[PDB]
């Protein structure tokens, strides 16, 4: 279950195998076997991570249905691979990968965006290792995230009644339909690496809790007490280990040993007085140093993390006993050459320019990110809602033994993943399911989403709040949205519906927060917004023009101003990006209040000097 | 010298010759005159008004150079000529024109800003007459604009020093080389008509101006009394000519009847009671009637006028006896296919954006403007500075006697056809001609435009005050400018020195505005800006971005804000318009707040909340 990222010290090493591999495209089911077998014939180079349909102009791999093969070598000294345990991790293949390693399978996985590995301690040989990876990018009505199997990709038009498109769309080239809004951007999206273990006795995971925090500081700094629990799980076979608390400076400020039991697991709690709590804005991390003993260490992990608190109290959304009001946005994995692909100085830039804009948090819509972006927002004292890829689905998944395991694994995959992040206080389940209607479908959706919000409660050690992201419905026959632990809403009036018309989308948005209003629950928008394009203006802005989109947001948050209960603002979206082309996407999604080259448009000044005057704490 | 704009009443009647004209190109220094004898050959349509450069993009006309002919036919009824003088009267032909009636020639003109017109009693017969209109572009060193005889046009790249580059021009295509910042359209810019007056005796010219207020409202809405003058001239041969002022309502407020005496004139003074006065953002226009008596009347003229005064006080600028503040830009008769051809749909479009904006004024850069552009800012309270087309002038043109007279002729011409205008408070003599530097030649520009300045004020019967518009210069050395009225200044600190350094830009502006605090007259900026492209964005912007033009004026303004005899801002430009092709204009000149089909860029916004809480009187 744990998925710890790799780490060098002096019991462990990671060997990156990031760089230009060798690459190929294959069939729409099928790719040969022999290319595991020896180096690829005409291969083409690839750059890895990133994902692959962007980084060739001669092929149009945008439209690639099915499988491509990468390939590459590598060699490591014996000295260094002796006696250890040797493991390849791949921290994102999208969507679905088989792995050979010297001509032998190692495995399989299904799921884009959480990380996978395999032991290949017997695999590996000396000299030169050929290491081959076959990624499938197709999606469809058993994939998260979703495809369309027929028809269209979403919002995307038809003319179905003519007869000759009826016919023309029996022997059309196969492509995959997404029923979301992103580019299907496919490949090594993320890093790949070997690294290393002890192999007699290992640490597997390292779960850090707070528990409790006792006579929290005025201001949130301090608290006289915190009580943090750890639980180290263990890997292989009267053990110990000593598990070092280090402050923000490395001085060792609490040190427990404890013993191992059979899981071979240690687990205990340790309390820090006089510790510093972590903050949006205002960020604090510790490290917790595992140290397995035999003066000589055995293994060794140092796990970053932070001392806070999150709790849902009535209409509130407390963080260290403080009520949060959130200002951002959901983002996206996605730039020009890239794809989906990870891009530390585009994560680094990212973050300047949430605090640029005086935001405090965003959303992984729609699927989990990188691990080095979470790791980013730990130090920076931004916070974050982790979200599985649960987008596009409707009653035809509800009824899927396998998309409904397939559903478990990423909501235990991402939180085993991403557990010890301060900065992440919610989990998302899913984003815009269908929830709404007449007859039974209420009822469907219910008992689909309910095990999902209790096991997203039991395998987060912390407790932390389950939402599920809501699409603009009929919130009348909703029966789900309105019993998650925070109401996350999605809307668009006068953009999708009262186009153009802000007067009557106040007006509509006002009843329907007199609906909230009476719910009990904290609301909050996740989204909401206006394509935009950079560059067309108006005295008074009309649809795509800077006007419209920076109006949009004044006329709005006026409104929800004035709801004591509405405890956050993400609108959507950060930043322009790709998607499936149709006739509502110009060059892709246009909502932005960033260009896709991250610069302002009028919105973003606007929101800049409204955030600016908004406090992380007590606004409402 | 009267050039009254052509009216229809009882005594008069004006046949427009606007539409679809036959047209074609000719020689660079020739036109076939056997052309003006029968239909042209294988004529291009070709609108009027309008600039040609645009009408057509089978040829390339923007390079066109010398010569183009037009031709149309058209008949009116014997009844309408009979015993009537008839006037053949152009509006504007850019720059030079031969004029032909039914093979006659009936004279030439130049100049290209301003109007003329020919008796053509005698040329006209019954049935089709055949009109023809030879339209020369060139400019060069003699010529207002100025153009240049040889190397670039203003601002233009050069690599001169290359051998192949000196070979190359001497062969190279002629053209026109502006030396000027605009693009130099060239045709039948404005309206041509056939109008009529009485033949035995007519009103030849009127001009009314406002002698006297006394006891002037608070507000400056009314005066207990005002004194004004009335001068009509006649043509033609104890006669008297009566002449009525009629109120915003029509109503006949005050009457008196002149005797004309011998060169025929009628003069006199009359006193309205609780005058309703002119003011910017607040107009209020009478309708002076002059009708020449014998029960009949024998000819007929309604003269608008607006009673106000405008004097130049120690540091401050007097409308009504009030403090004025201008804001607002410079502007062009500049449109995308129209060229510089009037279009009174974009003139009215263009005043309802000057009210958008706040902004009570702009100067006619560079050259008169069409006649209707006045009437409108007459009725919408828009204040005007009125200038020459005496732009790219040097010392090479001061010594030239032709261009001299070609000066003093656009200077009378333009107060004569401009002096009733009451929104017209100032006259410009040059735009950025050469003042400055050692020896002889800072006295040798002063000595050229001494007598310019004493030629407006001559001309004027109101005795308005006359400035010369000051390009970026050393100012220590020029002796001219700081002699002007009012000091007109562009400047360019942080844009084409200094660039983008705002802070040294706003010090550099500072040590000059020290210099003129010194000097001790009203100073306002009539230019200033920065090129600008509409989707260019930054977070700390740079020079192109609209963040930067935004930043530009914010710092600017700042800085001006702190000198009490700092009397305006007109910036450059209202919108952006079309230039000579050069490596520093794209797609023209973006130095516009608006773009060219004039939609706000962020500056704009920012100067519009600016200028909306600066009072129009009082702010300084
Ligand atoms: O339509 C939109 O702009 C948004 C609607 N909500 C889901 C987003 O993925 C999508 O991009
Ligand atoms: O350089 C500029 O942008 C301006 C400088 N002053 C004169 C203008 O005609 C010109 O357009």
């Amino acid at each position: 279950n744990g998925m710890l990222y790799p780490q060098s010290n002096d019991s462990r090493i990671v060997f990156p195998l990031d760089g230009v591999w060798d690459f190929r495209t294959a069939g729409e089911d099928s790719y040969p076997a022999e290319w595991a077998d020896a180096p690829l014939p005409e291969p083409l180079p690839m750059a890895v991570p990133g994902s692959y349909n962007d980084q060739n102009d001669e092929l149009n791999l945008r439209a690639h249905y099915g499988w491509v093969v990468y390939q590459r070598s590598f060699a490591v000294p014996s000295r260094l691979v002796a006696g250890q345990r040797m493991i390849l991790r791949f921290d994102a293949a999208t969507h679905a990968a088989d792995v050979y390693l010297n001509g032998q399978l190692l495995g399989s996985h299904f799921g884009g965006f959480l990380p996978f590995e395999f032991d290949v301690t017997s695999a590996l040989h000396a000299g030169e290792n050929l290491l081959t990876v076959a990624v499938d990018n197709r999606i469809g009505s058993s994939t998260l995230p979703v495809g369309n199997d027929a028809g269209t990709a979403f919002m995307g038009s038809d003319n179905a009644n003519v007869p000759a498109v009826a016919e023309a769309k029996k022997h059309a080239r196969r492509q995959n339909l997404p029923n979301f809004d992103f580019f299907n951007f496919a490949g090594l999206n993320r890093h790949v690496e070997l690294y290393t273990t002890p192999a007699d006795a290992y640490i597997a995971d390292i779960a850090i809790t707070t528990e409790r925090l006792d006579h929290i500081a005025g201001d949130a700094c301090t608290a006289a007490n915190a009580l943090i629990a750890y639980d180290v799980t263990f890997g292989g076979d009267g053990r110990q280990v000593r598990i070092s608390i280090l402050d923000g400076e490395g001085t060792v400020v609490a040190g427990v040993t404890a013993d191992i039991e059979r899981t071979a697991k240690a687990s205990g709690e340790i309390a820090i007085r006089d510790a510093k709590l972590w903050n949006p804005g205002a960020a604090y991390l510790y490290t917790a140093v595992a140290e397995l003993l035999p003066s000589r260490i055995i293994d060794a992990y140092r796990q970053t993390f932070g001392i806070r608190t999150v709790e849902v109290s009535g209409t509130t959304f407390l963080i260290n006993g403080k009520p949060f009001y959130f200002k951002g946005f959901g983002k996206h994995e996605d730039s020009y050459f890239h794809g989906r692909g990870t891009d530390d100085v585009l994560n680094v830039k990212d973050v300047s320019l949430i605090h640029w804009l005086h935001a405090n948090s965003f959303r992984t819509s729609h699927y989990p990110y990188a691990e080095s972006m979470y790791d980013l927002c730990d130090r920076e004292g931004i916070v974050i809602i982790d979200e599985v890829p649960a987008v596009g689905m409707s009653w035809l998944q509800y009824a899927n033994p396998l998309v409904a395991e397939r559903h478990r694994e990423a909501i235990r995959g991402m939180i085993a993943r991403d557990k010890n992040h301060p900065c992440i206080v919610m989990w998302s389940i899913a984003n815009e399911p269908g929830l709404d209607g007449d007859g039974e479908r209420p009822r469907q959706a219910y008992d689909y989403f309910r095990p999902l919000y209790e096991l997203a409660h039991a395998s987060d050690p912390q407790n932390r709040p389950v939402t599920l992201v809501c699409c603009q419905n009929d919130y009348t026959t909703d029966i789900t949205e309105r019993t998650m632990d925070v109401v996350c809403i999605n809307r668009y009036y006068g953009w999708y519906n009262l186009s153009g018309d802000l007067d009557a989308a106040c007006h509509a948005l006002n009843i329907e927060l007199d609906f909230w209003e009476n719910i009990g629950k904290p609301v909050m928008f996740t989204e909401y917004g206006a394509d935009t394009i950079e560059g067309i203006h108006g005295t008074h802005g009309e649809m795509f023009s800077e006007e419209f989109q920076r109006d949009y947001y004044a006329r709005i948050n006026a409104e929800i101003d004035k709801r004591p209960w509405f405890i956050g603002e993400q609108l959507w979206n950060f930043a322009d990006f790709a998607t499936f082309q149709g006739i509502i996407r110009v060059e892709g999604n246009r909502k932005g209040i960033l260009t896709r080259d991250r610069q302002p448009k009028m919105a973003a000044h606007w929101l800049r000097e409204r955030w600016a005057g908004i406090p992380d704490y007590g606004y409402k």
